[PDB]
């Protein structure tokens, strides 16, 4: 998948406010192909419906948290390389390590600026040749 207008994003957070912020930013960056999920399970359901090229995900969520979601994705042969960008209020160095070691593509701390999200996405795009 390439970082073109068609790239399909899944945006995961248990609060719609954050989802709404991320969706509108993506639109601004020229990405209109964006779905939402409210937790890890909901997320995996949409993901298995196929088509997704990028995940942006919260951490603290009920049912299945973002760290578990990330690990599940990384451990599934069909989606093991799916980019996952964590966007979360968890800022302890030990949260960052756990997510990084689990295979996070990137990590943004809430609250964040439009500029930060764009810079972090582009950083991942470059890294993956998208
Ligand atoms: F709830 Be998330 F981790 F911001
Ligand atoms: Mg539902
Ligand atoms: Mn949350």
């Amino acid at each position: 998948h390439m970082a073109d207008k068609e790239l399909k994003f899944l945006v995961v957070d248990d609060f719609s406010t954050m989802r709404r912020i991320v969706r509108n930013l993506l639109k601004e960056l020229g990405f209109n192909n964006v779905e939402e999920a409210e937790d890890g399970v909901d997320a995996l359901n949409k993901l298995q419906a196929g088509g997704y090229g990028f995940v942006i995900s919260d951490w603290d969520m009920p049912n299945m948290d973002g760290l578990e979601l990330l690990k599940t994705i990384r451990a599934d042969g069909a989606m093991s390389a799916l980019p996952v960008l964590m966007v979360t209020a968890k800022a302890k160095k030990e949260n960052i390590i756990a997510a990084a070691q689990a295979g996070a593509s990137g990590y943004v701390v809430k609250p964040f600026t439009a500029a930060t999200l764009e810079e972090k996405l582009n950083k991942i795009f470059e890294k993956l040749g998208m």
